[PDB]
């Protein structure tokens, strides 16, 4: 599924993503628009073999267990495939485990060098929420 | 597909119904609960031939096109099939045209005598919204 950017704010908000570990819902969208473009079938595979995951691009080698990423855990206790979901919960519930793993949001590559520090209210504006 | 209380709440704010002609989110809840106990697929034939469906029981005699409610209008310009679907926005875009045809939410009887001078903001308790 794409998602559009007010529909994504709305689903995140529902799962209890927005403010979550202090980051406001358009720090979240920001993270998927450039994680995924809101596309909940995305992947990506990297140097290392590991395979990141759904609209919040969520990686293999701590996250999710997709067989093939040779050392890896699956903390989130779930196969990779439910992060591709039309239904957000699982990418959502995970998301939740990373952010609190100590780094809050520079978990995200992509967070750290294109949302943070932005209008991440942007993301949101317009939508009603 | 059955939602849940909250669930459904959102979704009918997602589509803009929350405060629509001055009807709080708990009456529209309120009017599901009671017309279709929150289930998309609802039916039922009315004694004279035609038929309510969906989440909010939107009848085919004005609002919707089933090809066999003999004299009836379709004003919501639909096929009364559409309003069954797991998304909502049929049975909104309709509800909000039903709403507006002069009697208010009076249009949903059940609403009228179930819902009508009740606490209706019970049925959105809790939701994060
Ligand atoms: C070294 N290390 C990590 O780097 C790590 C982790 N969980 C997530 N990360 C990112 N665990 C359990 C871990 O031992
Ligand atoms: C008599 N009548 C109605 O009763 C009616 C209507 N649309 C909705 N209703 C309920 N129209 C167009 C109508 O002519
Ligand atoms: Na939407
Ligand atoms: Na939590
Ligand atoms: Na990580
Ligand atoms: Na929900
Ligand atoms: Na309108
Ligand atoms: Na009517």
């Amino acid at each position: 599924k794409v998602f559009g950017r007010c529909e994504l704010a709305a689903a995140m908000k529902r799962h209890g993503l927005d403010n979550y570990r202090g980051y406001s819902l358009g720090n979240w969208v920001c993270a998927a628009k450039f994680e995924s473009n809101f596309n909940t079938q995305a992947t990506n595979r990297n140097t290392d073999g590991s395979t990141d995951y759904g609209i919040l691009q969520i990686n293999s080698r701590w996250w999710c267990n997709d067989g093939r990423t040779p050392g890896s855990r699956n903390l989130c206790n779930i196969p990779c495939s439910a992060l591709l979901s039309s239904d957000i919960t699982a990418s959502v519930n995970c998301a939740k485990k990373i952010v609190s793993d100590g780094n809050g949001m520079n978990a995200w590559v992509a967070w750290r060098n294109r949302c943070k520090g932005t209008d991440v209210q942007a993301w949101i504006r317009g939508c009603r929420l």
